[PDB]
């Protein structure tokens, strides 16, 4: 069966075309610069990238030229449009409605609509995403895959903000947490390759990239996550601030003559790494190649990262009330054996003892253990592949 | 040697007269209402309490009273004002600047001032205390001791947030910390329970209260606390919202025409345990009453309440690789086993393990240790006594 997974953000709509029976990337690319001057399509078939220039006004003329190209015989990967079996779309806020993936009709369609103003900057263009799709492929059933739905399961102890509840009686404002469907999979595969049921394990999973999250999640179900309401809450991130005392923000606006808007942007733009290196970087990469050089100051900018992220890892321990796994994914879980390292020797009293041959070799794509046979909580590199868990909920929902 | 302790907040002192030796308290009071209608001094001599009615404008003609009925011979406990060796004072906001407390000159004066910014509602009355003390008792040595000064051991990796650095550079924002002296009295005092050298315990010490923070004491130096810049920061308090999502004030402002003054205020004054509740209550034991007599709505601000404390306990662990004893104590701490228990169940995982029996038997002032002698972490009662830390403190400075 082939499924058709896309991404659409505001400025852009990134697709793959796996072979479920495979599990095979036919193709991917991305559509850029939607709305903008000079927007393109880049498009990978194996090796090769083709770059296609075109004006993409919005998201459905975008998306048209990614099916014509996916067809056109030169560049093409399926002879038919009729070779797309499903299409599976990832949506980035579910809300309280959405607890698992579903097939998009105008109920769920609607549905969506009245939770977007709970992530305005995301879902619009999501639906976008949806509703062209479901234009061009007429016939062609859509899957909708929640960024927030793996969360679903939080008890109330643990979604509730310690304000009026007024506030979330009339606008819902609750912890809803994000990386959903990679915290899922990064979790669900972990315990396949520890050869254990997933029913029976505590883990702890980190979702480490240009945005991170931590999940814990007890018996397959997730009991609490480190991003909030919106993706500004726990770890450092790139141009996030994660957490900080509430008061912050209302000390820093009346200081300085600042409009929440204003205020709101810095914490969400320009803080988190790129706010601790002074405007050097917000890859944290760029930082780690400069701490490895001397530079004193990087070195402290990794250390409060990787920090912050250790007490995550233990205040969850301290949720399900153990710990039997940890696994560390996306951008630098997956390409930081240093990160890795820091962190964990936070957490020897836990039992955690990293094989530091194993944990070096880990890098770029790999997947494997990298606790010692010995270690007490076992730890493990399960690179992310979100757009494989689209398909495989797809896959699930479309035969029926 | 006899130390008076004194703690004036904006509309009230407090004082403690102490004798070192016996390290007992001749008598303690409060002068209530300062600068408002109806002031009065409450004061107690062992079993009798004492209400003097009177005008009390400010903190010097308060501070009279007080020292004039130390004197009175009715209501009275020493001969002379001569009979006070030392003046210890509680000071909100030491900064950066004061590592430990510090006898008062004109130079630590002025230092003070310079840091009252960091507290603006807490340090101008403390200093009024103090000049008040200075004049009416000239001659007589007084010690400052500083909420924030047992905090100023964290490293940078704790006391930086992730957001621009200009903003420490501009106006010093970091983690100061506060309960400063109490969380460094209870982690000593339970050192001393555990018949060990406190140089070589992990202790996390938990002061839960109409305030609340946690601090990691990691081998006689704090290393990370709760509260933040501010008392904001950390667990649920009785009006205090704690940790939040930094954006939900912003969401909030915005959706309802509420200035930063309006929504800071509501954070601070509406929230906690109070916004939790719906404005049941902000006492914390108003709401285990209720939550005990089967309110299935307390049960769950409960729930709330004890769950981020647990969390924090599992993220202090991570931080210093270890914990080898737990401390509960102020109001809170003290008084309520069901929480000491309900925190507990999170932690068995650490090898955690309550004398159910112990748990219940040290309530309203008693002092114990709670963990199972085969607990692997111990778990200990400590009442707080912040004044008599203060006294002792002033003690060793004096003595020069």
């Amino acid at each position: 069966m082939r499924v058709l997974v896309i991404n659409s953000g505001s400025s852009s709509i990134k697709y793959q075309l796996i072979e479920m029976e495979g599990e095979k990337v036919l193709c991917k690319g991305i559509a850029e610069r939607i709305g903008i001057e000079g927007s393109r399509l880049v498009h990978r078939v194996g090796d090769e990238k083709h770059v296609i220039e075109r004006e993409l006004p919005d998201h459905e003329e975008a998306l048209k030229l990614i099916l014509n190209t996916l067809v056109d015989e030169k560049l093409g990967v399926i002879k038919d449009l009729k070779e797309i079996d499903a299409v599976g779309h990832r949506v980035v806020h579910g809300g309280e409605r959405f607890k698992e993936s579903v097939l998009v009709d105008e109920e769920v369609l609607k549905a969506i609509e009245e939770v977007s103003p709970l992530a305005p900057l995301h879902n619009p263009a999501n639906l976008m995403g949806i509703k062209a799709a479901m234009k061009l492929l007429p016939g062609v059933p859509n899957v909708a895959v929640f960024d927030t739905a793996f969360h679903q399961t939080i008890p109330q102890k643990a979604y509730l903000y310690a304000i009026p509840y007024e506030y979330y009686e009339k606008y819902k404002i609750r912890r809803y947490g994000f990386h959903g469907t990679s915290h899922r999979y990064v979790s669900k595969r972990a315990a396949e390759i520890l050869g254990k049921k997933l029913e029976e394990l505590k883990i702890i999973t980190c979702h480490i990239g240009n945005g991170a999250s931590v999940a814990a999640v007890k018996y397959g179900k997730c009991v609490d996550t480190s991003m909030g309401f919106t993706p500004l809450e726990g770890l450092v991130m790139g141009t996030r601030s994660g957490d900080l005392d509430p008061a912050i923000p209302f000390f820093i606006m009346e200081k300085e003559g600042i409009s929440p808007q204003e205020m709101y942007d810095i914490l969400n733009k320009k803080s988190g790494v790129y706010g601790l290196s002074k405007g050097f970087s917000s890859d944290m990469r760029d930082i780690e190649e400069a701490a490895l050089k001397g530079d004193e100051w990087c070195k402290l900018v990794l250390e409060i990262y990787d920090y912050r992220i250790a007490k995550y890892i233990g205040a969850y321990a301290a949720a399900m009330n153990g710990v039997d796994a940890i696994v560390f994914t996306a951008g630098v879980g997956e390409n930081s054996p240093i990160t890795r390292e820091d962190v964990c020797s936070y957490l020897e009293f836990l039992g955690v003892k990293l094989d530091k041959q194993k944990n070096e070799e880990t890098i770029r794509g790999k997947e494997g253990i990298i606790s010692t046979p010995d270690s007490r909580v076992k730890v493990l590199v399960v690179p992310t592949n979100e757009e494989l868990m689209i398909a495989r909920d797809t896959k699930e929902i479309v035969e029926k």
